[PDB]
């Protein structure tokens, strides 16, 4: 016999997914006598890869030097897919730098380790020294430092990469495609994403797939959820990959009945016992006001690991239900089911929700001597937001400076709204010129600033703040609210008039100020801002967004059921106490989702606390 009857059965092991029946022919053959070639140890190797098995790696890396072949570029590229693959990727960089000779697949390996174990900046360094040496990249190049300028955020960079895919003729290769979509999405440009996606020759489902989740990233749920319908029309099958950005855009709408739509499609489809799919389908629950419902599909759930614990943790923890997500997380150690930082973050959350100062610490200071875990940047920015809520205010600031962190703009914004609340005008001021520094040209600050002095009565700093935000050219997107009535999400701004129920609903409103009044609810025009009269304050107050969507859900729904609401911003502080008085006159729990919180206002009281 000969090597190249042990090669064939080898490279047909191989390539058919049995990698440690090759190993076993390789063994096997080493006792044989028979001596292995330059061919042999690619395939060889690959099985190593494919197991993540560094050991025998390392013993064929042994075997590659005794038999004289330290120098060909096939079994070095081999070498160096390997051990990338096994997660050390110093050794094939190694490798990488003492070949002699390097065509393009060995650049590819070298490059790819770096992106697919998120060395992002090593995998455009080395690509650039690629190109100045002239190795022309493949397809499988530019797919792999496309991921890179996708995980790094840098769009300029990725529209170089689609310029030189431009240059290489390889703008109609499907994978292509598909990376340059993730690419524009993760960077910011849905826009560009869409001009790759619409002129694609050829769209797989993965395509659908990157289109549709770019959508769901980036807020646009609306757009996600009509190509997911549009995906449906071409005869293009959703898989479980598919379905839980789909679900996503349902999440961030909260229309709760479209989600149940896509649950019973995912039902149809067979998906639902997929682990991501059923902590996707929690979330989507949990999001659109349903705690029960999320529970229910946590319960039923035939495998729970730790992606479904915490997404029914996080569920728990932002509807203000602290003992319940607690007791979650101990079931889930007693189970077996390790915790992580994201379990961390949830529990955390969930004490701030809540009120549970002492648990919130202990928890905390618990991280890493009584688990793995070290704290990062997110669980100090929970224990900030948790001091805020108990008033300690100093404690908090502290937090932040004694931070093992940069700080950064959720950290101070967080200190800057438990001012608000407090009405700490000098720690505000001091945790607003933070984040200006931070971020310039964000809105909320100024906003916040010019609230702090109008409520401690400094009406011309607070002037002045406002004034200022004006000059530098900074604007807060209006607000808005959703509610969900019949399948179909109605949206309202402040002040709206082009609902086809404007005059029902209006009237609705005039009805139940009445009540409202004679309750003890008294307009607070304090925060409108509107440099206008009086009563025309009173009049705007009237008709925030919020109140419009609760007054279409009274004349649209049978008394006594449950009110959805969703606000993009923020619920201002009067339409706050309003709801809490609303919430007792129609005897409904009224459900409002702000960017921050879940407000249950069940009975004149709201299950915030008055903090939000
Ligand atoms: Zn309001
Ligand atoms: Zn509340």
């Amino acid at each position: 016999n000969s090597v190249f009857s042990w090669n064939s059965k080898i490279r047909g092991y191989a390539r058919n997914g049995q990698p440690e029946e090759a190993l076993s022919l390789y063994s096997q053959m080493r006792r044989s006598g028979i001596k292995p070639d330059n061919y042999t140890f690619p395939f060889v190797l690959k099985a190593c890869a494919s197991l993540s098995s560094l050991k025998e790696g390392k013993q064929i890396h042994g075997h590659v030097i005794k038999s004289g072949f330290e120098s060909d570029v096939y079994v070095q590229s081999a070498l160096i897919d390997m051990y990338a693959k096994c997660g050390e990727l110093e050794d094939a960089r190694k490798v990488f730098d003492e070949m002699p000779e390097r065509n393009v697949v060995s650049w590819n390996a070298m490059i790819s380790g770096y992106a697919q174990n998120g060395q992002s900046e090593e995998a455009l360094e080395l690509f650039r020294e690629m190109q100045q040496e002239g190795i022309k990249p493949s397809e499988f190049t530019f797919c792999s430092v496309l991921s890179a300028c996708a995980s790094l955020g840098s769009l300029e960079m990725g529209k170089q990469i689609h310029g030189y895919v431009i240059k290489s003729g390889f703008e109609s290769i499907v994978f292509v495609g598909n990376a340059l979509i993730d690419m524009y999405a993760k960077c910011g440009s849905i826009e560009d994403a869409r001009k790759v996606f619409d002129e694609m020759p050829e769209r797989t489902v993965v395509s659908w797939t990157a289109m549709i989740s770019g959508y769901a990233q980036n807020g646009q749920s609306e757009e996600a959820l009509e190509l997911f319908r549009e995906m449906q029309r071409e005869g293009v099958k959703p898989d479980e990959v598919t379905l839980p950005s789909v679900l996503s855009a349902c999440a961030n709408l909260g229309a709760l009945e479209q989600g149940k739509q896509i649950h019973a499609y995912v039902i149809k489809s067979g998906f639902e016992s997929d682990v991501f799919v059923g902590s996707a389908l929690i979330d989507m629950y949990a999001k659109c006001g349903s705690i029960e419902d999320a529970r229910k599909v946590f319960d039923k759930m035939p495998e729970r690991d730790v992606v479904s614990w915490n997404a029914m943790i996080a569920a728990y923890a932002q509807h203000g239900h602290g003992k319940e997500a607690l007791q979650l997380f101990q079931q889930m150690q007693q189970e077996g089911v390790k915790p992580s930082e994201v379990t961390f973050t949830s529990i955390l959350s969930a004490c701030s929700h809540a009120g549970l100062v002492d648990e919130g610490h202990h928890y905390f200071e618990s991280m890493s001597p009584d688990y793995g875990i070290t704290p990062r940047v997110e669980h100090y920015g929970c224990m900030v937001d948790l001091l805020g809520r108990a008033g300690r205010l100093d404690e908090a600031e502290d937090l932040i400076k004694s931070m093992p962190f940069q700080p950064n703009v959720v950290v101070w914004g967080t200190l800057l709204g438990a001012c608000r609340v407090h009405g700490d005008v000098e720690r505000g001021e001091r945790a607003a010129e933070r984040i200006l520094e931070l971020d310039p040209e964000s809105a909320a600050p100024y906003v916040l600033l010019s609230n702090i002095y109008a409520a401690a009565g400094r009406w011309d700093e607070a002037a002045k703040v406002r004034k200022l935000m004006k000059e530098r050219g900074v604007k807060k997107e209006p607000g808005c609210s959703w509610i969900e009535v019949n399948n179909k999400v109605h949206e309202f701004v402040a002040g709206d008039k082009s609902h086809p129920q404007t005059k029902e609903i209006y009237a609705e409103l005039e009805r139940l100020s009445k009540q409202m009044k004679e309750a003890g609810y008294v307009p607070d025009t304090k925060f409108v801002l509107h440099d206008v009269e009086e009563e025309e304050k009173e009049q705007l107050l009237c008709y925030h967004s919020e109140k419009l969507a609760i007054a279409f859900g009274l004349i649209s729904t049978p008394p006594g059921t449950p009110l959805r609401i969703i606000k993009n911003l923020r619920v201002c502080g009067d339409c706050h106490t309003a709801t809490k008085f609303i919430s007792k006159i129609v005897g409904r729990e009224i459900v409002v989702r702000d960017a921050n919180r879940f407000h249950h206002f069940k009975d004149g009281v709201c299950s915030c606390g008055d903090y939000w």
